[PDB]
């Protein structure tokens, strides 16, 4: 149930906002039309997790689903987040390595289809069939890691080194975080509960809060995005 | 409760439909790529808002509540109807004013935050929280009205007299009208009840066909919206 | 109820997915940057549906809503699928045609209506009430309807030939299909029951399958979309 977890999802929640604070209050005195844009993107993944993670703190981003045999706590928020949120951080990727629109659509759906996915499986109440949803999710995903780490490498390399640099630590980063997402849902308290609702939010809450505004300061700070 | 205010939301209904009919049946003949966009955006906000009202006077967009200590009617159809509408609003001052589409995007985020945040709001069962989230949404829109001002107009100085005029009369309607939006809310059924259903009502009448079908006049009137 | 279904939403689901890897499979060595467009477009209405249909499938989107006096079964997963879907269309339509971002922001938030409006008359109570929606998802829809024929093909006559032949082979195919859907709407378990729901399924499947599977393979396999 939800309760012991409070913690994490109220540090959470301080994090992001002071995350959007520091992002937000920087970027002012920015006049490159290019900076302006990747502050946009950038600053807004952090003030969407951050009425999220409030929801979840408020208690108001939790569900109740019935699965197994049993009433398990489901955090719905998680969803509504990363649905805006992956999104945003894709375009970052893209902007940043000059992607084509057919490239960026493609991801922009690969992408909206596992959250869409991720949040059908965690919603469904034949246990066995969220497996499957699990999957579908999680088959898209690597679709988006493959492209982001070998197509888009490619297109960083046509770059100044700045920006094929900075598009390097990104895409590492990423790579590395998202894959953790899909396997803390399966261990979690969404599939089997080999971890309990209590870790799960702690472990949620570093790869949001170091993807969010982890990424957001690795790139922000280099000036692999001005023209 | 919701039936007392049937009449406003039935007028309100008919001045959405009248004023999407005129601005569609106005906006026929225009060749100008410009303004065939504006009138586009122009013509779907009345467009939208007529669904919506149709669906609050029809009672679908009405949900019950419970807040305080007992079961409040909240029509949540409101923000259906704000979140497509608001953004479209936006984009008409943008594309009027030639902003960059690192501000639009950071705007629309802006916009999309505050309407979610202030459906979360309207729908959060502890009463006292219903007013952190209220918080948080009248926050957003001062970011908007701030950047429409200051910002936009800076923009609008760089334009032909026509458009920097029209633009200005669009600025002050805007920024007073959706200033009144927070206002009735504190003091409607969705917050402190200072102000009955009854009312409240008839004040997001007024204040939604001004800002839609006003604002649409206002701008489809002018020449402003030629290249 | 739903349950002798099964069959065609397991080969609707089935078809649409073939259809999604066919399709991937296909677009791969593609450089063009126009074709790379064309496929992301293409190739992301079938992976919806198939999520969609998978979820009917396997129940999830299936609901009950109370009308007339009983507890009638809807599918709301397709308008979940529609919404996405049929602006992909639009837009498939539109690059080809190469239309005005005004035009295609209009047919989008017509569509958007078509489908919202479609789905709220899905789930209203007021039997009666539910074909006042018809109506205006209907009007919605032969707006889209009157513009990709009349309008769209005036842009198509100074195209190639290759695609203005495209173009009118997919324009015909949609309008008939199109138009397929709301009446199989108001004869089937939506509105007047004159038909059950076992064969309403059949013939939205069939509808489906051919509006999106059929409509890329004959774009997707034609010069049409190249420079
Ligand atoms: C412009 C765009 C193009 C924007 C589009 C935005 C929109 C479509 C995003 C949707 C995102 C999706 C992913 C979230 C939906 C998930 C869905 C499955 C969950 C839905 O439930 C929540 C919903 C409704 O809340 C409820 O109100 C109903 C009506 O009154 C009730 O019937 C429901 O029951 C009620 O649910 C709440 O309460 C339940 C409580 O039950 C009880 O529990 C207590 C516990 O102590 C006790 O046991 C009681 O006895 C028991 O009864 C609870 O269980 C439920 O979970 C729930 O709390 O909420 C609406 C959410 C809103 C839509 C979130 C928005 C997110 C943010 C603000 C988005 C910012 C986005 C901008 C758009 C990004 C910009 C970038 C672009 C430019 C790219
Ligand atoms: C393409 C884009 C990128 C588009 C995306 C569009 C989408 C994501 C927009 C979402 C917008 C959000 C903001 C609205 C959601 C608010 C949410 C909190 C409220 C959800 O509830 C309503 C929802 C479901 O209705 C219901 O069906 C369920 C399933 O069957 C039931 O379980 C629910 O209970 C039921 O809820 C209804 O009935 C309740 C009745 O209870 C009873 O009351 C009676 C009273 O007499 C009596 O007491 C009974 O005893 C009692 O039981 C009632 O209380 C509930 O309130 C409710 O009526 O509805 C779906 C709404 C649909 C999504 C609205 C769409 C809006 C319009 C058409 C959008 C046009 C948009 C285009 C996209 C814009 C284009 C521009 C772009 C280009 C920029
Ligand atoms: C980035 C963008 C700009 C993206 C935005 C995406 C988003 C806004 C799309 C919304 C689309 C809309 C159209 C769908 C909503 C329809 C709405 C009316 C229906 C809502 O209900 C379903 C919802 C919630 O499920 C439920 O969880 C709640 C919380 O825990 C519960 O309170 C609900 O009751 C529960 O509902 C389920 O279970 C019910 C079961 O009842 C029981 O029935 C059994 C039967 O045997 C038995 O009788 C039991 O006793 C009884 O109790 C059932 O009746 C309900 O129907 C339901 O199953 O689900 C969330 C769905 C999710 C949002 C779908 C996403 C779609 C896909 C994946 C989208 C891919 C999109 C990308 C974005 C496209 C990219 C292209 C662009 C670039 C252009
Ligand atoms: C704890 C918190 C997380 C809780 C708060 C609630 C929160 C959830 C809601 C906040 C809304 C949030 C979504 C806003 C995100 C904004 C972010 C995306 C902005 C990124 O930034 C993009 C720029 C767009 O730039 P421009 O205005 O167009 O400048 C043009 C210039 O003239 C050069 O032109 P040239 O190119 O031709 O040379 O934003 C516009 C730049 C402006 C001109 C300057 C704006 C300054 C700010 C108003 C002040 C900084 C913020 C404050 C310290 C406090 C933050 C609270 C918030 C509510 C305002
Ligand atoms: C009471 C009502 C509110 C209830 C109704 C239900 C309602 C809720 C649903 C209605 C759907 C609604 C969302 C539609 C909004 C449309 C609006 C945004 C349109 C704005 O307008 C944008 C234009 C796009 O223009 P184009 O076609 O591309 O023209 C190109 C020309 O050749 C010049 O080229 P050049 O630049 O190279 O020189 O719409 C295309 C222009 C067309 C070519 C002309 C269209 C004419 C109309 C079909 C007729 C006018 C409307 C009718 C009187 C009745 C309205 C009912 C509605 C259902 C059709
Ligand atoms: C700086 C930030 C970082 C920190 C701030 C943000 C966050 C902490 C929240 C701020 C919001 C908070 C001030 C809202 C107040 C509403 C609260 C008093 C409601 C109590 O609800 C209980 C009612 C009972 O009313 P009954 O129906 O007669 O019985 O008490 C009776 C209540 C009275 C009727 C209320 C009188 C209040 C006003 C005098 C009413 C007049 C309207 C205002 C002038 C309009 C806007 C003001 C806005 C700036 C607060
Ligand atoms: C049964 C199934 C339906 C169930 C599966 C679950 C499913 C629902 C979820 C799948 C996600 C789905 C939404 C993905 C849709 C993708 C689709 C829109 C893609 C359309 O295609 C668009 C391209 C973008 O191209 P580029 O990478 O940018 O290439 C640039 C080149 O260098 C030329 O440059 P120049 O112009 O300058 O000359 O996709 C990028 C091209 C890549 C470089 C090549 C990718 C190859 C694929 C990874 C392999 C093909 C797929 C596999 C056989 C199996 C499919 C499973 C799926 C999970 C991966
Ligand atoms: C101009 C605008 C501004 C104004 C108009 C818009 C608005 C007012 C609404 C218009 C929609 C309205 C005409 C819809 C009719 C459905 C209604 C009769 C349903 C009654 O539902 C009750 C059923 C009981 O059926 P049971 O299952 O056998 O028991 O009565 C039995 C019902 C019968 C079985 C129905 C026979 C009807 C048709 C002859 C069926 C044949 C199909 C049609 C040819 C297809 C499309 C026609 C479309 C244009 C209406
Ligand atoms: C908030 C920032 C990021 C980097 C969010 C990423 C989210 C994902 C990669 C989620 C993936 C999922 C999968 C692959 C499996 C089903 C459940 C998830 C939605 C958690
Ligand atoms: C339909 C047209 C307009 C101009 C709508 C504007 C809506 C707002 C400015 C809403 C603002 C809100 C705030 C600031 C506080 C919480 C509740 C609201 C959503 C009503
Ligand atoms: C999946 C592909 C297509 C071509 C889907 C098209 C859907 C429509 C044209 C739906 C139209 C409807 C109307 C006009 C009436 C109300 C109900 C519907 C949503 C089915």
């Amino acid at each position: 149930t939800g309760r012991p977890e409070w913690i994490w999802l109220a540090l959470g929640t301080a994090l992001m906002g002071l995350g959007t604070l520091y992002f937000l209050v920087k970027g002012m005195g920015v006049s490159d039309p290019d900076a302006k844009k990747f502050y946009a993107i950038t600053t807004l993944v952090p003030a969407i997790a951050f009425t999220m993670y409030l929801s979840m703190l408020l208690g108001y981003g939790l569900t109740m689903v019935p699965f197994g045999g049993e009433q398990n706590p489901i955090y719905w928020a998680r969803y509504a987040d990363w649905l805006f949120t992956t999104p945003l951080l894709l375009l970052d990727l893209a902007l940043l390595v000059d992607a084509d629109q057919g490239t960026i659509l493609a991801l922009v759906g690969a992408d909206g289809i596992m959250i869409g996915t991720g949040l059908v499986g965690a919603l469904t109440k034949v246990y066995s069939y969220r497996f499957v949803w699990w999957a579908i999710s999680t088959a898209a995903m690597l679709y988006i890691l493959y492209v982001l780490f070998f197509g888009f490498t490619s297109k960083a390399e046509s770059m100044r080194p700045e920006v094929a640099s900075t598009f390097k630590v990104l895409r590492n980063v990423t790579v590395v975080l998202w894959s953790a997402y899909p396997v803390v849902w399966l261990i979690g308290s969404e599939g089997a509960g080999i971890v309990p609702l209590n870790i799960e939010t702690l472990l949620f809450m570093v790869l949001d809060v170091s993807a969010k505004v982890g990424f957001g300061l690795i790139l922000l700070r280099s000036r692999a995005i001005f023209g």
